[PDB]
């Protein structure tokens, strides 16, 4: 039912305008066009290994509305008799570029399997309605799944002067940022990326300075890709594990009013005082490891099984535990002795977060191998992710509804969010 073999999850953006590919409203169904990236789950696009393109708000598919140069909308996925070629997409030619945040991105044509037409934005400026059109090589026919680069750090941010935490007023992760007692609420948890964004765990929005010039009051606001939402954490400004954050637009320090570390937060001329340094506060979890478990095999037909999302742990997987685990996964995961790519860890982290508020069991059938050929025999494999909370020694095992269908009794040789390159899955593409 859901996409069991995803390749990537994130914002799908125009190479040309850098706008998000957007479904009208926030429910994950309706017309598709460009829009400002607004952090809602419908703009979390799922690139499925079966060729479909879906989203995190609703299990619907990018679909052309008819033949020829048609409009594209988010519509119900046709599953029977099979997924039609018209709801399936391949990648065409590629263009790479370094974005304003300094991250290497990879854009490609996105080409409909039925028509051979390119996903397209009306006109040439990369803004407006989205349909399918003759592939004509213009930049607005190239799309990338936005990478933030690696997650560098995460946790609450404890002030060196006051030992209070960087706080957002209330508990929804929206609004003014100020110093407050450290609390077991998610609005105090942030994740800091190579692109410079510091993203609030509760709201998914960005640490922001009022206006555009990087000087003034700090709060949480829609992530807008601007330089005043980019922060550096230079070694020079650290004192052990307490470091300053300098705004990229203004070169001013993240600052607490006065010198006691207790008041409102803004940006100000760096002054080297302890109230301008903060330490990341988080619990140690071991680097997670990914493996595949055999669910069933059939040497002379397709395999069909109930697939559940399950988690095992010594205590409750609270919102607190879940944020620790998500942030741990994003930092790095091991598969077959090697680290996986940034897009694998970003996507796995998103899958984990989206797995917390279930999740019912599905009946899944291996109709095709992960490599795309018709499944006539082989095994179904389900992902397992293991980590350990260091302070307790307690093992956490996560079995998401992520599956690989292969021709082989040998476990897949490919990490989740990468594609088996052959039927036996001995090497990989889309790493
Ligand atoms: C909150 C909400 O639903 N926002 C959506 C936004 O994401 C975008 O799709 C826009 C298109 O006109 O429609 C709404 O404003
Ligand atoms: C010495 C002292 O308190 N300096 C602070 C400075 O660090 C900054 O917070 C500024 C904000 O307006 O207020 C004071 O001047
Ligand atoms: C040169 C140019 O802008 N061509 C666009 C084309 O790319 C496509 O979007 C089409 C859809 O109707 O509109 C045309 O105006
Ligand atoms: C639709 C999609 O996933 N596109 C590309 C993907 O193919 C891969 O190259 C990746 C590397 O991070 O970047 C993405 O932008
Ligand atoms: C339960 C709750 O929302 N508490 C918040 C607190 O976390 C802090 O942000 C404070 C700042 O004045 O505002 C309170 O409303
Ligand atoms: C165009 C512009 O500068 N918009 C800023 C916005 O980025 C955000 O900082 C907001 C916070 O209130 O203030 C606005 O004035
Ligand atoms: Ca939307
Ligand atoms: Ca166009
Ligand atoms: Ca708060
Ligand atoms: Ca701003
Ligand atoms: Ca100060
Ligand atoms: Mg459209
Ligand atoms: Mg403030």
């Amino acid at each position: 039912v859901l996409c069991t073999n995803p390749l990537d999850i994130g914002e799908l953006r125009s190479f040309k305008s850098k706008q998000c590919v957007d479904i009208v409203g926030n429910q994950g169904s309706g017309n598709i066009a460009t829009y400002d990236c607004d952090g809602l789950s419908d703009q979390q696009i799922i690139i499925c290994g079966d060729g479909t393109i879906r989203n995190e708000a609703r299990n619907y598919c990018f679909t052309p509305d008819g033949s020829g140069n048609a409009n594209v909308m988010s519509s119900p996925c046709t599953l029977y008799p099979e997924i039609p070629s018209s709801q399936r997409w391949r990648q065409g030619r590629r263009k790479t570029f370094t974005d304003n945040g300094g991250i290497e991105q990879v854009a490609t044509e996105i080409i409909n399997l039925a028509s051979g037409k390119c996903l397209d934005i009306e006109g040439s400026d990369g803004t407006g309605d989205i349909g399918v059109y003759d592939c004509q090589n213009l930049d607005d026919q190239y799309f990338y799944v936005r990478s933030r680069g690696p997650e560098l750090f995460y946790g609450r941010l404890r002030n060196e002067k006051s030992d209070l935490c960087l706080d957002v007023e209330g508990s929804d992760g929206k609004g003014n940022v100020l110093m407050y007692s450290c609390e077991d609420n998610l609005d105090q948890w942030f994740r800091y990326y190579e692109n410079g964004e510091i993203v609030n765990a509760k709201s998914g929005m960005c640490l922001d300075v009022e206006g555009s010039d990087g000087s003034g009051n700090v709060g949480i606001y829609r992530c807008d890709d601007l330089r005043d939402q980019m922060w550096s954490r230079p070694n020079a400004y650290c004192n052990g594990d307490y470091c300053s954050f300098l705004n990229k637009e203004s070169n001013k320090c993240l600052d607490v009013s006065g010198d006691q570390g207790t008041g409102d937060v803004g940006t100000w001329q760096c002054d080297g005082l302890p109230d301008q340094r903060f330490k990341w506060v988080f619990d140690d979890w071991e680097v997670p490891t990914a493996t595949w478990n055999m669910v069933g095999c059939d040497q002379n037909g397709k395999v069909s099984q109930q697939i559940s999302n399950t988690i095992s742990f010594s205590s409750t997987v609270t919102a607190g535990v879940a944020v620790e685990v998500s942030s741990t996964i994003e930092k790095g995961v091991i598969f077959a002795k090697a680290t996986v790519s940034v897009k694998v860890t970003a996507s796995l982290s998103k899958a984990w977060t989206n797995s917390q508020s279930g999740t019912t069991a599905i009946t899944y059938t291996c109709d095709n191998y992960d490599s795309d050929e018709e499944f006539t025999r082989g095994c179904m494999w389900q992902l397992a992710i293991e980590t350990t909370e260091v302070k307790s020694g307690d093992l956490l095992v996560w079995n998401p509804q992520i599956v690989k269908c292969t021709r082989s009794n040998t476990a897949p040789g490919c990490a989740p969010f990468t594609k088996c390159a052959n039927e036996d899955c001995t090497f990989c593409t889309d790493i």
